[PDB]
C-alpha cells in the first residue's frame, strides 16, 4: 500500500500520524478499503461541485439544492465567505487523492454530493425534502448542524422530518436503511446539553462528538447520554485543525468545531459499508458501538457499563477506529429484528420540588414479541412542568446500575415551558439487560424555591433478544 502524495496529506494528522492519535484510517485503506461504490451526501450550505479536489468525486445524484429549488448545490458565493461549511465537509469525507491538490478524505474513492439547505429559511418542509433525498442512491448522509446551541432551545424535527428519518431507516437503501450521521453540537460554551438537541437525540442518526489532538473535550463540546462516539477536531491554538477543501478552489488548515467531527465520522461509516454492503443502519451503530476506543481520551465521567465498556458523556465510547471497524464488518451476522417494549411508568403525577426519583422494577415486555434481554437505545419520554427548565438535572440509571445523564443544568434555560413528552435518549446501557429496577432522578440545581409536576414518565426500550457477546 502506498499512502497518498497529497501536499498536506502530511498535516492531516487525524489520519497521516504515526503517534497512535489518529482515527486508524490507513489500516483499513492498506487493507483494501477508499470508499470505492458509497455514496455520501453532505446536507449544508452547498458543495463546490467544481472545486479541483471534489470534482473527481462529485455525484449529481447526491445533491439538490432546497433553497433554490434546482437540481445544481453550488453555494452562493459573499465576500465574507459565508456559504464554505459543506466543501469543507465535503472534502473531509471525498477529497480526492494523490492529485497534488490539498490532502485526501477519509473514504476518498467514496462519491460525494451535497444539499444546498441552509442558505435559506429552514422549515420541516426544507429538512424532509434533505433527508429524503435520493434515498435508494445516497447510502450515507452528514449532518452537522442542528438547532441554535443557546444552550435555551430545545427542540428537534417536525412531523414531515421525522418522517423523513423513519422513511429512510425503513425504505432507505433497498431497505437496510439510510445512514444518518450526526455532530452533536458546537453549544458547549453556553453550557448546552445536546439531548435537547432532538436531531442528535434520535435512535435514528449515529451521533458523534469531538476530542482535541492533545486528547481533551474541546471547549465547544456538548455532553449527553445519546451521544455515540467521536472523531478528532479542533482545540486550542497550540492544537491542530481539520485541513481539508475550501470555497474558491482552496485549502484551509482551520477547519473546526465538532461540525467538522461528523463529516469525518461519515467517511469512516463509508469505508465500513464499503467493507460489507448489507450492513443495515442499526448495524452500523452496533459496529461503532463495539470498536471505538477510550484510550487517550481525557474526561472526568468515564464509567463502566453492565457489559464492560467504558462510556462517556463526552465521548460516548470512544474515538473512531477505522481499521476495526471495517475488520469487524466483514463477517458481521445481521442483528435481529428491532423490537420495542413501551412501558407508562406513573401512576399518579408526581411533585418535583427540590429533587424527585422514581424507581420501578420492570420485565421488559416478558413473554411478548417485543421481550428485549439485549437493549439498544433506551429513552425516558417525560412530560413535565417546571417554572425554569435549566434548573433541572435528570438521571436515568439502568437494571445493571449504569447511570445515564440524560439532562444536565442549563443556566441560560430561563423558560417556563417544561417538556412535553421528550423523549431522552441514552446509548450508555448498549448489550445490557434491561430487565429489573430503572431509577429516574430529577433534581433542581439551583438554590431557589423552584417547583413543578411529572405527569407522564414513558420508558422505551428498543434492543433484541439474541446474540450477545461475552462482557467485555
Ligand atoms: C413546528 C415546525 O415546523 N418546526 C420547524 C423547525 C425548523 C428548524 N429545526 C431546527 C433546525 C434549524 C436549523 C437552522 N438553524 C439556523 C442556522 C444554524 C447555523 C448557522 C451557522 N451556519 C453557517 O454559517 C453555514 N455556512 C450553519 C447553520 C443552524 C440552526 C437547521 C437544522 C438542520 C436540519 C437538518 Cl435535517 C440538517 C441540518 Cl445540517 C440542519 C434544524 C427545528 C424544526
Ligand atoms: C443481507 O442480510 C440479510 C439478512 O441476514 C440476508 O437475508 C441477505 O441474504 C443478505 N444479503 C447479502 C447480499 O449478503
Ligand atoms: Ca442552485
Ligand atoms: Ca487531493
Ligand atoms: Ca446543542
Ligand atoms: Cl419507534
Ligand atoms: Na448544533
Ligand atoms: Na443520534
Ligand atoms: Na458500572
Ligand atoms: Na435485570
Amino acid at each position: 500500500y502506498q499512502e497518498p502524495t497529497d501536499p498536506k496529506f502530511p498535516q492531516q494528522w487525524y489520519l497521516s500520524g504515526v503517534t497512535q492519535r489518529d482515527l486508524n484510517v490507513k489500516a483499513a485503506w492498506a487493507q483494501g478499503y477508499t470508499g470505492h461504490g458509497i455514496v455520501v451526501s453532505i446536507l449544508d450550505d452547498g458543495i463546490e461541485k467544481n472545486h479541483p479536489d471534489l470534482a473527481g468525486n462529485y455525484d449529481p445524484g447526491a445533491s439538490f439544492d432546497v433553497n433554490d429549488q434546482d437540481p445544481d448545490p453550488q453555494p452562493r458565493y459573499t465576500q465574507m465567505n459565508d456559504n464554505r461549511h459543506g466543501t469543507r465537509c465535503a472534502g473531509e469525507v471525498a477529497a480526492v487523492a494523490n492529485n497534488g491538490v490539498c490532502g485526501v478524505g477519509v473514504a476518498y474513492n467514496a462519491r460525494i454530493g451535497g444539499v444546498r439547505m441552509l442558505d435559506g429559511e429552514v422549515t420541516d418542509a426544507v429538512e424532509a425534502r434533505s433527508l429524503g433525498l435520493n434515498p435508494n442512491h445516497i447510502h450515507i448522509y452528514s449532518a452537522s448542524w442542528g438547532p441554535e446551541d443557546d444552550g435555551k432551545t430545545v427542540d428537534g424535527p417536525a412531523r414531515l422530518a421525522e418522517e423523513a428519518f423513519f422513511r429512510g431507516v425503513s425504505q432507505g437503501r433497498g431497505g437496510l436503511g439510510s445512514i444518518f450521521v450526526w455532530a452533536s453540537g458546537n453549544g458547549g460554551r453556553e453550557h448546552d446539553s445536546c439531548n435537547c438537541d432532538g436531531y442528535t437525540n434520535s435512535i435514528y442518526t449515529l451521533s458523534i462528538s469531538s476530542a482535541t489532538q492533545f486528547g481533551n473535550v474541546p471547549w465547544y463540546s456538548e455532553a449527553c447520554s445519546s451521544t455515540l462516539a467521536t472523531t478528532y477536531s479542533s482545540g486550542n491554538q497550540n492544537e491542530k485543525q481539520i485541513v481539508t477543501t475550501d470555497l474558491r478552489q482552496k485549502c484551509t488548515e482551520s477547519h473546526t468545531g465538532t461540525s467538522a467531527s461528523a463529516p469525518l465520522a461519515a467517511g469512516i461509516i463509508a469505508l465500513t459499508l464499503e467493507a460489507n454492503k448489507n450492513l443495515t443502519w442499526r448495524d452500523m451503530q452496533h459496529l461503532v458501538v463495539q470498536t471505538s476506543k477510550p484510550a487517550h481520551l481525557n474526561a472526568n465521567d468515564w464509567a463502566t457499563n453492565g457489559v464492560g465498556r467504558k462510556v462517556s458523556h463526552s465521548y460516548g465510547y470512544g474515538l473512531l477506529d477505522a481499521g476495526a471497524m471495517v475488520a469487524l464488518a466483514q463477517n458481521w451476522t445481521t442483528v435481529a429484528p428491532q423490537r420495542k417494549c413501551i412501558i407508562d411508568i406513573l401512576t399518579e403525577p408526581k411533585d418535583i420540588g427540590k429533587r424527585l426519583e422514581v424507581r420501578k422494577t420492570v420485565t421488559a415486555c416478558l413473554g411478548e414479541p417485543n421481550h428485549i434481554t439485549r437493549l439498544e437505545h433506551a429513552q425516558a419520554r417525560l412530560t413535565l412542568s417546571y417554572n425554569r427548565r435549566g434548573d433541572l438535572a435528570i438521571h436515568l440509571v439502568s437494571p445493571m446500575g449504569t447511570r445515564s445523564t440524560l439532562l444536565a443544568a442549563r443556566p441560560h434555560d430561563y423558560s417556563a415551558d417544561g417538556f412535553n413528552d421528550w423523549a431522552f435518549m441514552t446509548t450508555h446501557s448498549w448489550d445490557e439487560d434491561p430487565s429489573g429496577e430503572w431509577v429516574l432522578e430529577i433534581e433542581n440545581t439551583s438554590e431557589a424555591n423552584n417547583y413543578g409536576t411529572l405527569t407522564k414518565f414513558t420508558l422505551v426500550l428498543y434492543g433484541t433478544a439474541s446474540g450477545s457477546l461475552v462482557p467485555r
